[PDB]
């Protein structure tokens, strides 16, 4: 029947629900909360609640991991749906907890973290599958034994779930949800969806590959810092996926007495290749095949060379994907990136912004979370952490919260039920405690970001949104035009003008707009490599702008190395390097190369040209229409108060940058925070204001910084008129 | 392997490796390939023990003693020549270099289709252009960047084509046709593995693409292309033909792409080495770089090796007495390499007045060439050659373009009509998008270049171009001897 799709991982939370496209719900005679039917490719069907997503096509149906191993479906397969409509609300159902993950939890759990979930939003029920519920820092899987004389059920008030819970075995059919997949990584979205590609057509469907004569990607190289998840993604998506997952420790491998070491090594792959269709995962591949010219002894050269061996002669049983592990891929012998031998990167690298939140939530969701933490704003406060942290940083404040009700419930040594745990509500103490504990493991890597900054973040330069808007998002979506013209889209804008006006701000947002990775390379950061004479270090950061492409890449204050020697003839080490480099990914174009020059005059003019940055944007002081929007989109989150005149202000204030105003509005908050805290700790000491008041901007003025003015905008504007090269052609017309 | 015999069990290894030599001598005249011999013998010199020396010195007594037979070639594989011990280049042990280096330009095409042939490639895809685009890849790459796109084209197919858990066929893979979208997105995925490496071309840049410089054109086919096929008349008359000529004038007025033509006029080897390159080199003190360059116009002659800025240094300090440290060194390769006389080190200076003197003198770079800017003829051949692959209208005046452009060199028109090409694809897609977002041009228009030409960019003019010209005056040193008659 055409009514028959392809799943995909869900994008919601909700178990037993389904998200199917709009035009394939009613194709699917489908209703707003109609329910739907479906059947696995074993004997067992599981009804679910229909969900409207505007994300997904009409083939992919979205579905969690709780209806995949009950479906006995993984992801990338097909799945057949017939809706069936029964009223058939539930008599007396049968769920029952029979699983291993009930170990060491006693009490009311049969009904505690049921009620909320179980017994609510009438949710459809099934016997014989299994669904999960996430409570009391636990995820208990809860199969359902009798749902009444009906394959189609729902819950409700009389369906007693009468207690029968017994500690029955699992059957091997049945996929543990407790064991990780695709939900269990949330910071690494475009890296995880790059395996999904690499690996899912020779795993699932092997026979494709010895029919049509392919190159199967055999060797990944997972790198990144350590803690990041590489380990988790290879289980995720090598049991999800495929069937068997090998995970040899590497120093297991350089641990034991060479010739029992390497007998492992060989048995490990012939366990790999003569079980099923399975991944090897190599977690040290640094450890065990390290430089090979600057070893010492040779046994380890042996283990190098062997290993070399075992993987080109892993070309063959075209199904055996071999995972590997690593800091960095310029710490690996430059041997096993050889073709057919780990030649495809998928850097992880630190999780960036929201992803470090898509991290938290994975943590949390089996926890609790009360109702007054700031989940952003410590996702925005956990700067320089891999997931590793991010998962311990969820594990010392769940810990720092029963560490403290310790002392409110005393002398409890039992399995301490499931109630008290359900009662936990983890707040924002001990989140900060937690943050403030815990220490970044990566924070001196570089960081590769999707950036929050947004359109509406950006007040003004409605022209330079434009340009910008026409100059890089152009080329992405119409390719065929800019071939047909036999033109090069040009690669690289130099933002020059007043400093503190919006030009990072501007490269965020288009690195937001295009949804592409964002790399800032600060002053500091070209300064560091110009003083240390590591200008070789330069190569690397492109390096990784390959390596996380599409990227944004972001030279701020691409003027700071001529700044700091005085301000001869130009042309530096760590700029020379840049321009070598920019030579490098003038065919890519897959990365841009945005600069940024609060002083362009003093700057190296071979970085104005074709393949180099070519084009020039200049973003000026904002006029009186554009300090009302940037002054906006500074005071979004602040609650101001109505009656403040921020259209005045900004017509008081004429030559104030961005970054002016910006300081104008934080003084103004300060101001404000400080009066309401006065007031505060003057009411305590006898026994207030809700928003930003008219007087506390009254205050703020007063100090109104106006870091750039007079001659200072006249260079800029000098650089202008030098570069925008009128020459007396303008108005020029040809003859008819 | 090479792995293979350095992994082991030491006398098993070297069993091993006697054996495949005797199996490749018992059985027929063979080819025994060391994949890795920069594996099985690295700098000896730098090894810390002594079986891994063990097995470098049997290698080479087994290469020496290998003159034996007379029909066993022995091809050995590695990454460079100067990381294998300096023993392993001996005559009769690997005395030949065969230098492969990176695929450049058409080569890369040339790839590509032999890892097309036998795939699908529909009649959308622009094969040349992805050429262009995989700057910095191996072969290898291009074997993956082929079976990436193929692997894209066959995923997409999978769901279209649902359950399929067959030998599914082969008509549907017939119907299979692998699109620019499958090969955008792998060239998206793939990364080059041999990036930092020198490029060594043969450039596309032919004399069609140099506009104007006819007299540059001809002195240079007359200096160039005449000692490479009339060799004896050059012996009988007693004179070393000149080798390197440093080109100088305005920047941005076509010195690298005569270097190219000049190149591919003569189907020969190109490497350029820009001021970026000579500046790193200087900076962190690496002009034993500058060396291994030159070896590699020894492993790719001929060359038609170009230096371009070779002022690059001298303005980087200043703009004393010049003789930098690469630029030294250069001057040294220079002089090993007049005894060549198979490679051509053209250079380029874009301020000849900071140079150093050494670099002007026998041996070295002597005959000069000015390259001046366009003139009203030159222009109009430049914006030809810069717009042939566009498409412009025939309504448009390019002649009146030259005309009208006093100062403006190469790089100034070519500019122009980048800007009329992005003013063009900006005006199409913006009525492309407007027709989409209600329900167009197909030529460069006239008011493209109309609007182009407002911001038009003359970056070298008055002053700049006398110097050139005091230059040459200083360099032609006509010295008051023209026109001087022998007497009858
Ligand atoms: C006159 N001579 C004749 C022969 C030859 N001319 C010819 O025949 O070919 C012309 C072409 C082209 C082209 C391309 F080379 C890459 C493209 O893809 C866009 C893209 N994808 N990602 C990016 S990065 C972006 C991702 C969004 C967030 C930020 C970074 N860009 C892109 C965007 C802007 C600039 N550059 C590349 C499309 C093309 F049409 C040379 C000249
Ligand atoms: C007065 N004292 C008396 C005694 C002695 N004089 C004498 O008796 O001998 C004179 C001679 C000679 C000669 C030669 F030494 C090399 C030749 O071959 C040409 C060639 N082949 N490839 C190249 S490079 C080219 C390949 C094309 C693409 C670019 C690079 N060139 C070549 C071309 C231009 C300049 N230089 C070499 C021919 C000769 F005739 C010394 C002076
Ligand atoms: N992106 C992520 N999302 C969720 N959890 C993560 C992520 N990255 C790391 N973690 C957590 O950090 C831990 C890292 O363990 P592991 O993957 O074995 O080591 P490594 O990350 O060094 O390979 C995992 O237990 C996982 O729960
Ligand atoms: N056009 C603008 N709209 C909104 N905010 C701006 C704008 N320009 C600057 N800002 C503010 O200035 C602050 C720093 O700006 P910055 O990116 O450092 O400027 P520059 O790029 O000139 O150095 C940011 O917090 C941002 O909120
Ligand atoms: N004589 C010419 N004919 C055609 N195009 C030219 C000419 N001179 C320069 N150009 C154009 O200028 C661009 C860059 O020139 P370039 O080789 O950098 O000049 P220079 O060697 O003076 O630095 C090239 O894309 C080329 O198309």
């Amino acid at each position: 029947r055409p009514n028959r799709l392809i799943v995909d991982e869900a994008i919601n939370e909700d178990n037993s629900v389904v998200s199917l496209s709009q035009p394939k719900m009613d194709e699917l005679q489908l209703f707003r909360g109609d329910t739907v039917l479906l059947k696995g490719k074993k004997r067992r069907e599981a009804v679910c609640i229909v969900l409207s997503d505007d994300t997904c096509s009409d083939e992919k149906i979205r579905m969690n991991r709780v209806v995949r191993n009950n479906l006995r479906v993984r992801l990338g397969d097909v799945i057949s749906i017939q809706p069936c409509p029964d009223v058939k609300y539930g008599k007396r159902i049968h769920v029952l907890p029979i699983d291993d993950t009930v170990e060491g939890i006693t009490g009311n759990l049969f009904e505690v973290y049921l009620k909320p979930y179980f017994l609510e939003a009438y949710r459809p029920i099934r016997k014989g599958d299994i669904f999960l519920v996430r409570g009391g820092m636990r995820a208990v899987e809860f199969k359902v034994v009798e749902t009444d004389p009906s394959p189609y059920c729902i819950v409700a008030p009389d369906t007693v779930i009468h207690c029968e819970g017994e500690p029955i075995k699992r059957e091997d059919e049945e996929e543990s949800l407790n064991e990780v997949g695709y939900d269990d990584i949330g910071g690494c979205r475009k890296q995880l969806a790059q395996i999904k590609e690499m690996v899912e057509l020779p795993l699932r469907h092997p026979a494709l590959f010895k029919a049509i004569g392919v190159k199967p990607p055999r060797g990944i190289l997972l790198y990144g810092p350590p803690g990041t998840g590489k380990t988790l993604i290879a289980r995720a998506v090598a049991n999800e996926t495929g069937a068997f997952f090998f995970l040899i420790n590497g120093p297991e491998i350089m641990s034991k007495l060479a010739g029992e070491s390497e007998s492992n090594l060989r048995k490990a792959f012939e366990e790999a290749e003569k079980n099923a269709p399975a991944i090897i995962f190599i977690d040290e591949l640094d450890a065990i095949a390290p430089k090979r010219e600057k070893t010492h002894g040779e046994v380890e050269r042996r283990i190098v060379s062997q290993l070399l061996t075992l993987m080109d002669g892993l070309k063959q049983r075209a199904h055996v994907i071999v995972m590997a592990a690593t800091n960095r891929p310029n710490s690996i012998d430059p041997a096993l990136r050889r073709f057919g031998r780990f030649d495809r990167e998928v850097d992880i690298g630190i999780p960036d912004a929201t992803g470090r939140l898509e991290i938290l939530q994975i943590h949390t969701k089996n926890m609790k979370l009360a109702d007054d933490v700031d989940l952003e704003q410590v996702a925005n406060e956990t700067h320089g952490h891999v997931g590793a942290d991010l998962a311990a940083l969820c594990s010392e404040a769940a810990l720092q919260a029963i560490r403290k009700k310790m002392d409110l419930i005393d002398l409890e040594d039992e399995t301490i039920d499931a109630e008290v745990m359900n009662s936990l509500a983890v707040t924002m103490d001990d989140f900060r405690w937690a943050l403030s504990q815990s220490n970044p493991s990566a924070l001196r890597e570089t960081v590769v970001e999707v950036p929050q900054v947004t359109w509406e973040d950006i007040g003004g330069l409605e022209d330079v949104k434009r340009e910008l808007q026409e100059l890089v998002q152009y080329p992405v979506e119409h390719p065929d035009k800019f071939l047909k013209f036999g033109m090069t889209p040009s690669k690289g804008v130099l933002f020059y003008g007043p400093p503190g006006c919006g030009k990072t701000l501007l490269a965020k947002a288009i690195a937001n707009e295009c949804q592409a990775n964002f790399i800032s390379i600060k002053g500091p950061e070209l300064l560091t490599m110009w003083f240390g004479e590591s200008e070789a270090n330069v190569r690397e950061i492109f390096d990784k702008a390959r390596q996380a492409a599409p990227c944004v890449l972001f030279f701020d204050e691409l003027d700071s190395i001529a700044k700091a020697r005085g301000g001869g003839g130009a042309a530096d080490r760590v700029i020379n390097q840049i321009l070598t480099e920019m030579d490098g990914m003038s065919t890519k174009k897959n990365v841009f190369i945005i600069g940024a020059t609060n002083r362009p005059d003093i700057i190296d003019p071979a970085i104005l040209r074709p393949g180099r940055l070519d084009q020039l944007i200049y973003i000026p002081l904002p006029d009186e229409k554009s300090r009302v929007a940037i002054l906006k989109a500074n005071l979004r989150k602040s609650p101001v108060a109505k009656d403040v005149d921020l259209e005045f202000l900004a017509k008081m204030t004429n030559g104030f940058s961005g970054a002016d105003l910006t300081e104008i509005c934080q003084r103004a908050c300060k101001l404000a925070i400080r009066e309401s805290i006065e007031s505060e700790i003057r009411r305590e000491r006898e026994r207030p204001v809700p928003e930003i008041r008219r007087d506390h901007f009254e205050e703020a003025m007063r100090f109104a910084r106006r870091s750039v003015s007079d001659n200072d905008i006249r260079k800029y504007e000098m650089f202008a008129q030098t570069l925008q090269q009128s020459r007396g052609f303008g108005s020029f017309r040809f003859p008819s």
